[PDB]
DNA sequence: ATGTGACGCT
DNA sequence: AGCGTCAA
């Protein structure tokens, strides 16, 4: 069993927030530029970076003042602020544009604001019947790389050489061949990406493979504005020098313990271990997942879900801005509640659903965790004053200050999240 | 002083 | 229900 039953694609917009700002402001197009939030602390935090600016070393999570040292001509678009908070509505609305287009071709799993997985298995079957044994020509794959080819001068010439080798070895006599299915999947993803660019102006990259992990890895191989086919046969060479941390979900603690417990570096080294061995170190599910994954096999389905299942709104209060008075906490809980309410009302009108749970999270000064404490409470009315009052009720117990007006220990984050949606 | 969404574990 | 991880 080779895990070649499905055709899965991962479409990811290139430097998404930048492209959103570049569409709106033509003077930013074809320039080193980045998107920044809050200009007051070190010129603001960089949150997205055009490929021209990336060539100078500018990255996400950099302060704009430091980015300017690397790239003095860097152009910056600023995130909208509302009620004292960075507001991401323009990017969420642009996300909805691209997802609705992708949804025309197949069912999609929203994986982030700027990417979706798509199960193309059925669409490939139908497209194979319309083709009626007719070969696939290179003109149908004008931006596709075949990973690991060519084998046996300039960028575009080698892409074509690899594509030509792939298409000349293709056995179209068989409508069940997985390589043919992947190839037809890639013809559809070219049309998908052309529709996105035509109808939004936004460019994106894609990976095409047999499962989600390989599709996502494939997408990043030839960014920007290109797509990549990772076939089952290409996995052994691909994985033989692929660091473990590059595989989705292995970029943190679990991947680091794989490396340390097993004494290995690359994904292909995992194949020498039995399934039971991997389960002993990493548990039954992780072990089974690793045993199949290092062979290019994974079964996680593309879930039919185009909409987020939580709706969240948070604000950081770093260092000396931390909230230390009762009245401060109440004012910022109401600012957040008002943003959440307008987001929730729009969600109900657009998507015919209502959240029923409100989760209230806070961070306390001196805690290195994301959240210091989470408490849930009922969400009955999209009313910001009631939501903020309710949110305060369930956290006022955390004020350990003897004086009534002060708040201690001081709060470095407030986080409101509406969840548990039901039809409406 | 980086600044919200999906999921597994218990 | 409350927490931790990974990321996007
Ligand atoms: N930590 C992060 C990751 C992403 N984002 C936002 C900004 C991104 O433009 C957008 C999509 O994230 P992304 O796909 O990981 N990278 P981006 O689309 O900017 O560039 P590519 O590397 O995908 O071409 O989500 C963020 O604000 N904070
Ligand atoms: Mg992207
Ligand atoms: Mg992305």
């Amino acid at each position: 069993a080779t895990g070649q039953d499905r055709v899965v694609a991962l479409v990811d917009m290139d430097c998404f927030f930048v492209q959103v700002e570049q569409r709106q402001n033509p003077h930013l197009r074809n320039k080193p530029c980045a998107v920044v939030q809050y200009k007051s602390w070190k010129g603001g935090g960089i949150i997205a970076v055009s490929y021209e600016a990336r060539a100078f070393g500018v990255t996400r999570s950099m302060w704009a003042d430091d980015a300017k040292k690397l790239c003095p001509d860097l152009l910056l678009a600023q995130v909208r602020e509302s009620r004292g908070k960075a507001n991401l509505t323009k990017y969420r609305e642009a996300s909805v544009e691209v997802m609705e287009i992708m949804s025309r071709f197949a069912v999609i799993e929203r994986a982030s604001i700027d990417e979706a997985y798509v199960d193309l298995t059925s669409a490939v079957q139908e497209r194979l019947q319309k083709l009626q044994g007719q070969p696939i020509s290179a003109d149908l794959l004008p931006s596709t790389y075949i990973e690991g080819l060519p084998q046996g001068v300039q960028k575009e010439g080698m892409r074509k050489q690899g594509l030509f080798q792939w298409l000349d070895s293709l056995q179209i006599d068989n409508l069940t061949s997985p390589d043919l299915q992947l190839t037809v999947g890639a013809v559809i993803v070219e049309e998908m990406r052309a529709a996105i660019e035509r109808e939004t102006g936004f460019q994106c990259s894609a990976g095409i493979s047999h499962n989600k992990v390989l599709a996502k890895l494939a997408c990043g191989l030839n960014k920007p504005n290109r797509q990549t086919l990772v076939s089952h046969g290409s996995v052994p060479q691909l994985f033989s020098q692929m660091p473990i941390r590059k595989i989705r979900s292995l970029g943190g603690k679990l991947g680091a313990s794989v490396i340390e417990i097993l004494g290995i570096e690359y994904m292909g080294e995992l194949t020498q271990f039995t399934e039971s061995q991997l389960q002993s170190h990493f548990g039954e599910k992780n072990g089974s997942w690793l045993y199949a994954m290092c062979r290019g096999i994974e079964h996680d389905p593309v879930k039919p879900r185009q909409l987020p299942k939580t709706i969240g709104c948070s604000k950081n209060f770093p260092g000396k801005t931390a909230l230390a008075t009762r009245e401060q906490v109440q004012w910022w809980l109401l600012q957040l509640a008002q943003e959440l309410e307008e987001r929730l009302t729009k969600d109900r009108n657009d998507n015919d659903r209502v959240a029923t749970q409100l989760v209230v999270s806070i961070r306390v000064q001196g805690d290195k965790r994301l959240s210091s404490l989470r408490r849930c409470c009922a969400l009955t009315r999209y009313d910001a004053h009631k939501m903020s009052h309710d949110a305060f009720t369930v956290i006022k117990n955390c004020n350990t200050s003897g004086i009534q007006t002060e708040w201690s220990p001081p709060l470095t984050m407030l986080f409101l999240c509406a969840t548990k949606f039901s039809a409406s």
